[PDB]
């Protein structure tokens, strides 16, 4: 028309804020735990959403948890001990280009292996 756009913040929105999951230990390798889709503005999408690690979390998890910077998916990277840890509380943040980005938790039970 006459008026195209005048400018503003946005950012993306996260699923669910907090899921539980339930895998085994002895899982095997490269199994899709759970997977966090957040989009910005459908229209138009020229932007790199980085997921990093949120605060106070532990090496190990990202060690025996593999989190994708890039599509924020996280799936088995090696195998895990219940002995050690029964739960996992891993925090996925989203940034595209504003202020803060969004904060994601995520619960992971840990179940026996016949």
């Amino acid at each position: 028309g006459s008026s195209g756009s005048s400018g503003n913040d946005n950012r993306p929105v996260f699923k669910e804020g907090q899921v539980e999951v339930h895998i085994p230990e002895n899982a095997p390798v490269g199994t899709s735990v759970i997977q966090l889709h957040a989009t910005d503005a459908d229209i138009g999408s020229n932007a790199e959403i980085r997921y990093i690690f949120g605060a106070q979390v532990a090496p190990a998890t990202k060690r025996l948890f593999a989190l994708n910077n890039t599509t924020g998916l996280i799936t088995v990277q090696r195998s895990l001990d219940r002995e050690e840890t029964a739960i996992h509380k891993v925090t996925v943040l989203a940034s595209d280009g504003s202020s803060t980005p969004a904060r994601a938790t995520v619960t992971i039970n840990v179940t026996d292996v016949n």
